[PDB]
């Protein structure tokens, strides 16, 4: 659980675009911790020498129950207001796993959304989250 920092002191996170397949139509999104009535993309915390495409990978094992084949980096995205930088990775989800971490600890929710629904209900609370999809 110990956080870790860039040289500027923003909070280092990964992340993962977890599309239901290559053509990248949809992507799954799951329900804020503070929030529950809003969506976030999965991600969170990398651990101490953790690669970035690691720590992706296992934040949205443990908040989204999904596991798939790693594909590209897409950027590295900052939040100024919150001091944090965030790896974001394509994910194609291959599997879809019943009573993951988040749902059995927190009662997290996932939903799969169309790209451009995924982007305005990212768009409120989230819109570097949103910023994500642009590419
Ligand atoms: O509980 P998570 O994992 O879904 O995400 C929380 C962040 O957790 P994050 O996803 O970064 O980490 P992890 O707990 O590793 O997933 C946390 O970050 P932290 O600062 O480390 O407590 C951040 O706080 P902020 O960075 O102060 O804006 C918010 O609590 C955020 O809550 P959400 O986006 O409403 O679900
Ligand atoms: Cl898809
Ligand atoms: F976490
Ligand atoms: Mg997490
Ligand atoms: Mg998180
Ligand atoms: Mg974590």
């Amino acid at each position: 659980q110990t956080r870790t920092y860039d040289g500027d002191g923003y909070k280092k996170r990964a992340a993962c675009l977890c599309f239901r397949s290559e053509s990248e139509e949809e992507v799954l999104l799951v329900s804020s911790s503070r929030h529950p009535d809003r969506w976030i993309v999965p991600g969170g915390g990398m651990e101490p020498e953790e690669e970035p495409s690691v720590a992706a990978v296992r934040e949205v094992c443990e908040e989204a129950g999904v596991k798939g084949t790693l594909g590209r980096l897409v950027g590295i995205f900052e939040n100024q207001e919150r001091k944090h930088r965030t790896y974001v990775y394509v994910l194609i989800v291959t599997e879809v796993l019943e009573d993951w971490e988040d749902s059995v600890n927190i009662g997290r929710k996932r939903e799969w959304f169309k790209i451009e629904d995924a982007i305005k209900v990212l768009q409120y609370h989230k819109p570097v989250q949103a910023s994500y999809f642009e590419t």
